């Protein structure tokens, strides 16, 4: 009986898909590469060409040779995936009987760590496990083809018959995200790492009318193209996946619910002295503590937490929450990365006092860098949010009226003036244009459960610029700096200037500050 000839169907490998940055730069890129086998019944018949073969191929002689002897009843076996074709003609030379040549391919990505994170990796099989590659991994793979051959009762292929499936190629793929600003983001993002001493960091750039992202970059980062130092935590895309209490940052969220209750306006004032205010056993506190009355905008100016607190406890959570909720804080993004972390928004349906005030200065709910650009960027675009891309947007779909234009137009003028006015956070100004933002500080959570680190934090800003017609939102987070000025407006600040100065050039956005007419 057995199989005198033997019909037997083989894989045709597909070439997978192009990404590009938004303008066609390439990201990742589908390359030849050789893959070697071999058949070992074969190989039995020619064992006086193994030790040349061992040795071209950098092995031990015995060891390959011991690994052929134990593989003898197989037909199949690799030698080496991947080289580069160069390298596989001079294995090929040697004409050694039973050793054979695919044509596979590997992902070569032109901008290596820039961008590693938002275009992400392919796994020893082609296939995306991280970012983009991931994500979009059904688009770019394509469809594998089937070829069919006869086969000799040793495995020895005897003819190509004929192709019965095509392989169809994957399909091009442009990312919102553009190449200049993600080299900028970069750059800036792990200069202000170093010259902290900090341990990580992420900072995201939105369009605040497409939805798009244009830059997304974490520290620290990896060199795709390097498929050996396997480096957990340099991989993780801090950005979609590492969350944490936004802080001071959420407080322009809690003041357009207090604007849009029908109880405040900018210039009505809070008492915030004497800069503490008792909740039962808590203690809400402010960490400047010479002020009496101050209006809204000074409560974002000074970042007082008994002013946003009082404010809360007027107009109540849930219109806080509400806010939050429907910007995008703690919300599931849409942009369907396997591994995205949405975070946690708390909701009660009786607020008690303590996580009433909490949640209106940023603490007790965890979200996401993108999250919070997301949040920032609905604020800009006049309380309108555009759905989350990573993929270039040519056509933008309708947005959701989130928050009121009256009351998103108010909140940006206040958050100019955080940045432009006495006492402000003047590190984030923009020469040449108005920029408007929000610093904030928080204490790390302590990890063994508890409650928060004494002596480690995280810096943010977060804002969008021109004020005047805004363009661009970005936030900037960096873990554990480590100098004596550790807050916010003194640690990220100073990279939301450098980013959006070049950002908004890159982009040809007109400079407006200009005189009146
Ligand atoms: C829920 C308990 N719990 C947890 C942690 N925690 C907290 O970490 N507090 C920080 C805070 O108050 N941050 C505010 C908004 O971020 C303000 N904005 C900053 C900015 O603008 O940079 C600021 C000007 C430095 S203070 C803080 C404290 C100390 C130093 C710097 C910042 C609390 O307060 C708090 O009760």
């Amino acid at each position: 009986q057995d199989p005198a000839r033997s019909v037997r169907h083989i894989a045709i490998p597909a070439h997978r898909g192009l990404i590009t940055d938004r303008n066609g730069e390439p990201l990742a890129v589908s390359t030849p590469v050789t893959t070697l086998w071999a058949n070992p019944k074969e190989l039995m018949t020619a064992k006086e060409r193994w030790p040349q073969l061992a040795a071209a191929l950098g092995q031990d002689t015995k060891l390959f040779a011991d690994r052929i002897e134990q593989n003898a009843e197989r037909e199949f076996i690799y030698l080496v995936r991947g080289l580069t074709p160069e390298q596989g003609e001079g294995v090929i030379a040697l004409k050694v009987p039973g050793v054979y040549s695919i044509e596979e391919f590997r992902r070569f990505y032109p901008a290596g760590e820039v961008v590693a994170h938002a275009v992400g990796f392919t796994d020893v099989d082609d296939r995306g496990r991280e970012g983009i590659e991931l994500a979009f991994d059904e688009w770019l793979a394509g469809v594998p083809g089937k070829r069919q051959v006869l086969k000799d009762r040793r495995g020895r292929v005897i003819k190509d018959v004929q192709v019965t499936k095509n392989a169809k190629p994957g399909k091009t793929l442009a990312l919102s995200i553009d190449l200049r600003l993600q080299y900028l983001a970069h750059r800036e993002l792990r200069n202000a790492l170093l010259e902290n001493g900090a341990k990580a960091g992420s900072l995201v750039i939105m369009d605040v009318k497409t939805g798009e992202i244009l830059a997304m970059t974490n520290q620290p980062t990896y060199n795709p193209n390097n498929r050996r130092n396997l480096q957990p935590a340099a991989m993780r895309n801090r950005a979609m996946i590492d969350v944490f209490e936004p802080g001071s940052t959420v407080k322009p969220f809690s003041m357009s619910a207090a604007l849009a209750s029908g109880r405040w306006k900018p210039s009505d004032i809070v008492d915030v002295y004497p800069g503490t205010l008792q909740i039962g056993r808590y203690t809400i506190r402010d960490v400047s503590r010479n002020s009496r009355q101050l209006d809204l905008t000074g409560i974002l100016i000074k970042s007082s937490n008994v002013g946003i607190s009082k404010i809360a406890f007027d107009i109540g959570a849930e219109s806080i929450y509400s806010v939050m909720q429907q910007v995008g804080l703690g919300q599931d993004t849409g942009l369907g990365f396997p591994g995205e972390r949405v975070g946690n928004l708390p909701n009660h349906r009786k607020w008690p006092k303590a996580e009433t005030a909490t949640l209106a200065y940023g603490y007790g709910l965890s979200v996401t860098a993108i999250q919070l650009a997301h949040a920032y960027a609905a604020l800009a675009n006049d309380g309108k949010s555009v759905p989350l891309s990573m993929t270039r947007v040519d056509r933008v779909p309708d947005g959701v009226q989130v928050i009121s234009p009256e009351v998103a137009s108010t909140v940006q003028g206040m958050l100019q003036q955080v940045v432009e006015a006495q006492g402000g956070v003047f590190r984030a100004q923009v020469p040449g244009y108005h920029a408007a933002g929000k610093s904030g500080t928080a204490r790390k959570v302590s990890v063994g459960t508890k409650g928060y680190r004494e002596n480690a934090y995280r810096s943010l800003f977060a804002g969008f610029a021109p004020a005047t017609d805004p363009r661009i939102a970005m936030v900037v987070v960096i873990d554990e700096p480590s100098k004596a000025g550790y807050f916010g407006g003194l640690v990220s600040a100073p990279v939301f200037s450098k980013v959006m100065a070049g950002a908004l050039r890159l982009m040809n956005v007109p400079p407006d500050n200009l005189p009146t007419a």
